């Protein structure tokens, strides 16, 4: 098969996908719906892609497109999920889901709660989320690749953010991603 990776190039992920004897191409810029990049692609994986996939592409790749999203869906769809999970004191974790129209709303394939600890920062929690989802993907991709797996419908509810929603809270992040999370818990509530 031919896999299209949307998002940044990552050596471990290229090597993993290629170990199954699949053909792997990667792209991280805006993807026009008639682009030849999609010619003969059999499966789409997005991880870290910063553009919304065109609906015509989504429908064309029904049940052949997944997204690796570092939130516990349905909470924190969209942008900066790790940050919002502390600002809004929400469930924390990672989710692999089929891509459907709209913004991180598709069927859940598997998810995992990720805990945080005393002294964690936005950096340490983000890196933990990242390790969790990458191992989870490695565990499940053998099944996903063979269509040996289906999802369950993602419940409506949870939450959704856009990039600009965090602007009024940036002043709390005095150490950038090294800001301790304890300082942020629930700051967007009340
Ligand atoms: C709006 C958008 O398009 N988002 C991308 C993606 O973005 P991302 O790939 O995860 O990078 P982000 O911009 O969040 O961070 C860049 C770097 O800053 C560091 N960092 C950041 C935040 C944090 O809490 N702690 C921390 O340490 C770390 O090194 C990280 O790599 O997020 C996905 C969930 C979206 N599905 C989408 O794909």
């Amino acid at each position: 098969g031919k896999i299209l990776l949307l998002g940044p190039e990552r050596k471990w992920l290229r090597d993993f996908l290629e170990s199954f004897e699949d053909e792997v191409t990667q792209y991280q810029d805006k993807l026009d719906k008639k682009s030849a990049i999609l010619n003969n692609v059999d499966f789409i994986i997005s991880y870290g892609y910063r553009y919304i996939i065109h609906p015509d592409i989504v429908e064309r790749f029904k049940q052949r497109a997944i997204n690796l999203h570092i939130s516990y869906l349905p909470w924190n769809k969209g942008a900066d999920p790790n940050l919002w999970s502390f600002l809004e004191d929400s469930p924390k974790g990672v989710t692999i889901h089929y891509i459907d129209s709209g913004l991180d709303t598709g069927e859940i394939i598997v998810q995992r709660e990720v805990t945080y600890y005393e002294n964690d920062t936005l950096r340490t929690t983000y890196e933990r989320l990242t390790q969790t989802i990458e191992k989870l993907f490695m565990e499940y991709w053998p099944l996903i690749r063979l269509g040996k797996i289906r999802g369950i419908p993602q419940p409506k509810g949870g939450s959704y953010h856009k990039l600009k929603d965090k602007e009024k809270y940036l002043y709390l992040l005095t150490d950038g991603w090294d800001t301790p999370v304890q300082k942020l818990i629930g700051k967007a509530q009340n």
